[PDB]
């Protein structure tokens, strides 16, 4: 079974966990990768109920399995804060426009 379902995109947490480490560790750096230079501080405008307090950082969670490094990132976005608290996975699969709706 899926523990978070973005679309038709299935991920474990283990999935979740490493593209979160991979995005905190850039972000703990200060570096960015990508064109549109990930990770990106996420405003949450959606208004999801998060757990965990801001900031918030959006970072590509690929359905390949493999660690976001560049090129296509896909719909879906690990979001993590500023202590590495994982807040939600969220997709732009299902979504007006470029806005999300969080994974199930
Ligand atoms: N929809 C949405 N996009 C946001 C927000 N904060 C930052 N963004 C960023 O703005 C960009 C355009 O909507 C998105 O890039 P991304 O689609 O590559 O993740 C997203 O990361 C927010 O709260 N909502
Ligand atoms: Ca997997």
């Amino acid at each position: 079974a899926c523990d978070y379902t973005c679309g038709s995109n299935c991920y474990s947490s283990s999935d979740v966990s490493t593209a979160q480490a991979a995005g905190y560790k850039l972000h703990e750096d200060g570096e960015t990768v990508g064109s549109n230079s990930y990770p990106h501080k996420y405003n949450n405008y959606e208004g999801f109920d998060f757990s965990v307090s801001s900031p918030y950082y959006a970072w590509p969670i690929l359905s390949s399995g493999d660690v976001y490094s560049g090129g296509s990132p896909g719909a879906d976005r690990v979001v993590f804060n500023e202590n590495n608290q994982l807040a939600g996975v969220i997709t732009h699969t299902g979504a007006s426009g470029n806005n999300f709706v969080e994974c199930t």
